[PDB]
């Protein structure tokens, strides 16, 4: 029946397979446990990747947010080993190739800098599985955490924790199903 739509704060660690034979966790693990219908994953994310992933019981409104018409832009929030040479810079900016092809940042902007280890925040419009990790490796920098913090106009909630999640209202499920060329639900 009616359209709903979860933004959850994926943890490092979490699987997301809809279950586990040896109880470890899962992303589902959390979330509301409804009837009469199902939590479908829009798209997925490492393992050890955090951040936002969103859920729908609507499978038309899942389908085409992880497959868009149109190009989008996804975005992270990097920690990486140690300082960065500032030319590894330029070749992520400007491309390097990998087992599946060339690839590269549409964007990279240096966020905070802690300690020895520093935080960028890059954006890419593809989404290749590990995509960013090997974009940092075969430029010789190791990753240490990666937050996705925006997919398209739709951003991590302000409030919402790790691990937590938070229903969309009507009007901001609308505005996903507008953004996809669905109707509008009216309740
Ligand atoms: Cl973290
Ligand atoms: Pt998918
Ligand atoms: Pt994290």
């Amino acid at each position: 029946q009616i359209c709903r739509v979860l933004a959850y704060y994926k943890p490092e660690g979490e699987l997301c397979t809809r279950n586990d034979p040896e109880g470890r966790p899962t992303v589902f693990d959390r979330l509301p446990k409804l009837r009469g219908a199902r939590w479908i994953a829009v798209g997925r994310l490492d393992v050890n990747t955090c951040g936002l992933l969103l859920f729908t019981t609507d499978g038309e409104l899942a389908n085409r947010l992880m497959h868009p018409s149109r190009e989008v832009e996804r975005e992270y929030a990097v920690r990486v080993f140690g300082q960065v040479d500032d030319a590894k810079l330029r070749d992520l900016s400007r491309g390097v190739q990998l087992e599946d092809g060339p690839a590269a940042f549409k964007t990279i902007k240096f966020s905070g800098g802690e300690g020895i280890n520093q935080w960028y925040n890059v954006t890419l419009t593809e989404g290749r599985n590990r995509e960013v990790r090997r974009l940092w490796e075969a430029v010789g920098v190791q990753v240490s955490r990666l937050i996705r913090v925006r997919y398209g106009d739709i951003p991590l909630p302000k409030g919402l924790p790790r691990g937590g999640w938070t229903e969309l209202d009507l009007a901001q499920t609308n505005y996903l199903r507008e953004l996809v060329e669905l109707p509008p639900e009216t309740s």
